[PDB]
């Protein structure tokens, strides 16, 4: 069981809505992990925002979230973190350097090349699709790396 937690700011956009499409990819692909989500930032009275939910709601996915902080115990916990952003990747990395060894950001760790998730910060739910679709391309391409 493999121990994956996407990371952003506010853990409401981004990293829940990469927490529900790899869950259910993983699922598709017979691959065994414990998935979850959390943000640098984040507030813990949060819920994923509107276009998030409806986004995944379109593709039949439910994104059912609380927003929760990154924690140390969540840091040990993981085998893998995958940052949304570069920057992400380095807040990280300061407040949790005893394990840097598990950061990455999501399109380094798939891609082999440095890049940030399309934000989708103040867009329509249009622009939240665009970042589901981008989402969906890399988990589809983790799940298929993570079973090796």
């Amino acid at each position: 069981s493999m121990d994956i937690i996407f990371v952003c700011t506010g853990n409401t956009s981004r990293s829940p809505m990469a927490e529900a499409l790899f869950k259910s990819i993983a699922e598709r692909e017979g691959l065994n992990v414990n998935v979850r989500s959390a943000g640098v930032f984040a507030s813990p009275n949060g819920k994923a925002t509107p276009h998030a939910v409806e986004a995944l709601f379109e593709k039949h996915i439910a994104l059912n979230h609380v927003s929760s902080p990154l924690t140390e115990e969540l840091m040990e916990s993981a085998d893998l973190v995958l940052a949304m952003t570069h920057q992400h990747k380095q807040i990280i990395a300061s407040q949790f350097g005893r394990y840097r060894d598990k950061v990455f950001t999501l399109k380094e760790y798939v891609t082999g090349s440095h890049g940030d998730v399309l934000d989708p910060f103040g867009g329509s739910i249009d622009i939240y699709k665009q970042t589901r679709d981008e989402l969906e391309e890399l988990l589809r391409q983790l799940a298929k790396q993570l079973k090796k």
